[PDB]
């Protein structure tokens, strides 16, 4: 049978495109998408059935929703990310720790296959910055990263103790056109496309040769589905690195200027994103993911930049050609 | 002379640590607290500067710290390996939230803060022989999971805010005064009691499962020394320390050498065994030795002599 899929924190950058892909793939009646906020008037999930409000900090309301829908899969997405978590750490520790605790308990009690994403932010400067391994020293420099190490370890314990089918990937920076990003260090990339279409100066808070692992949303969606469709027997671990390709702001800029045939104005003025990003790996080793469940990546930076420069005007109404 | 707050003070470590701090620094300079009040036979009963505080009551915790103005804090409340696997919601509440509250008070009220970690923070990928200070951490217990969180959170407080967070990964700690709180290494203490009562000891750790351990007097020396060290000596926030490693069969032999009497011990593969088997056999504590002079006086036989002398005195068990 097709799965019944619950998405929590579903209205954000990842949730928006994942929810659309799941409804398309499995049918709208087999998918329940939820978030603590309502879709805004321009949000692609506005006016649709199967969209609920849920604050995942309310464990009793989380249970009620799970009881009623009876999911077989859950993608638990709420988290406060790197830059915002440094400014709002008490909020990051509440959401990132307690919502995860609650989601895992419900996966236990209701026999749900549960995906909680981790992040390159779980790594710090001791990880081995080149082709970082799946198992290595983790010394995250942000409270977000600290909370995502805890997530990985706590999920893994739920699998060992109770047999909860917990699965996770360490996502790189995710690029998409649909929903603006939620305040991480990689957010500059999305913002540089908007500046280029508006012909405005881009003030980039990440320095020009700071390379980071990144991935374009279509590849991300294929992997998020693939890892959840895999039989449990095929998975040799609970947490996998995945990457798309790495780039620096200067490489992103060169790619956009190739597509628009048009020089863009960028000022590099260091923001908190920089020192955060500088502590992250430059690239990841994702061989285990490729071997166990078939992770792959089809987009390169120029393909991405062609697609983003097309989609942003369509979805957000900015000047195109 | 510092002003020292100890939370979780009525337990195995806190009982002895609290007495040692009062003796070194003066009773007037040491305030200790616990969620429970001490019973009439507790070593801390009847002493001034022993308060009732639930560290999950953040306003109460803040009130106490503000009034006393500690310069040092030892934050000891935690649910340990065996008990945490049976009561994991309590472990996650206590081990994560009280730690978060303690670090926030250390930041706001300028306190040098010690929070112990543990060998439980390691699992089967750590390199179980002479485990390094920096390695892969894959703990198999919710207690260990929460202690990796504690180390990484405390380290983030130091990097971000300049808070003087200090930690060691403690081995199994042996002492006579206060019975232990539900960890896998508790068999060791229980075997000395069984030997003195001449009862059969049912040991839930298999006979050759060796673990890092330390006797309390060495523990107390190091817990003070690390806190006294100047920052310029410390290259790390979290240090391994160890005393010596032993298995249950080794302990049994040490006890039988003292009493010249055989103890009846039945070994079984209990919950403790599956936990203990995931932990290191020995630790590399070279960084702690080099940076701040961690040192160990007791070996297994000295320890056993002292324990068999002290348990009768402190608990009324039959002597010799
Ligand atoms: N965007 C990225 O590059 C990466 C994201 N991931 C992660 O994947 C996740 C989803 O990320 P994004 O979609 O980019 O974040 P986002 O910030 O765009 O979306 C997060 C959503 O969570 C919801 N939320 C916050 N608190 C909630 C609560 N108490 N209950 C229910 N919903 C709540 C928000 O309203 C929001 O719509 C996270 O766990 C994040 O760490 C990890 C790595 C990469
Ligand atoms: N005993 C050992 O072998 C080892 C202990 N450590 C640790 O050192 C610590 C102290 O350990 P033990 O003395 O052996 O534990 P214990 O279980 O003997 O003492 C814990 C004490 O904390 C108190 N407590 C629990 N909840 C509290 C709360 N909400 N507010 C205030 N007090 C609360 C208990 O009443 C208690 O007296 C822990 O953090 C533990 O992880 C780490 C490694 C070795
Ligand atoms: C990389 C991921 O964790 C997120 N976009 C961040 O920058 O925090
Ligand atoms: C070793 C320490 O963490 C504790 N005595 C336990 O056995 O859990
Ligand atoms: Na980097
Ligand atoms: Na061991």
């Amino acid at each position: 049978h097709m799965p019944r899929v619950l998405v929590t924190g579903a209205l954000g950058q990842i949730g928006t495109d994942l929810s659309l892909a799941l409804r398309d793939k499995f049918g709208a009646d087999s998918v329940l998408v939820s978030d603590v906020v309502e879709p805004g008037a321009k949000h692609p999930l506005a006016g649709l059935k199967g969209v609920e409000k849920l604050d995942c900090l309310d464990s009793n309301g989380f249970e009620k929703l799970v009881k009623e829908f009876k999911p077989t899969w859950m993608y638990h997405l709420p988290a406060i990310m790197s830059v915002r978590g440094e400014a709002e750490p008490d909020l990051a520790m509440d959401i990132n720790v307690n919502t995860t605790r609650y989601a895992l308990e419900l996966a236990r009690k209701y026999n749900i296959r549960i995906f909680i994403p981790s992040t390159i932010a779980a790594f710090g400067d001791k990880c081995g910055k080149t082709m970082t391994k799946d198992d290595t020293i983790m010394n995250p420099s942000t409270v977000y990263g600290v909370t995502k190490v805890y997530t990985e370890l706590l999920g893994t314990w739920y699998r060992q103790k109770y047999g909860v089918d917990f699965r996770s990937v360490r996502l790189p920076g995710i690029i998409s056109a649909a929903t603006l990003p939620g305040g991480g260090a990689t957010d500059y990339a999305i913002h540089m496309y908007h500046s280029a279409l508006l012909q405005k100066k881009c003030v980039c808070p990440v320095l020009p040769y700071e390379s980071l692992p990144m991935m374009y949303m279509p590849d991300t969606l294929n992997s998020l589905v693939k890892i959840m469709e895999a039989p449990l027997e095929k998975l040799t671990r609970t947490v996998y690195n995945i990457t798309g390709f790495s780039f620096s702001p200067s490489e992103l800029r060169f790619s956009i200027e190739r597509c628009t045939d048009r020089t863009i104005e960028v000022e590099y003025v260091e923001g908190p994103a920089q020192k955060i990003a500088n502590s992250w790996p430059d690239s990841l080793d994702d061989s285990n993911a490729r071997n166990d469940w078939g992770h792959q990546v089809k987009y390169d930076i120029d393909m991405m930049s062609e697609d983003m420069l097309r989609q942003i005007p369509i979805l957000h109404g900015l000047p195109s050609l």
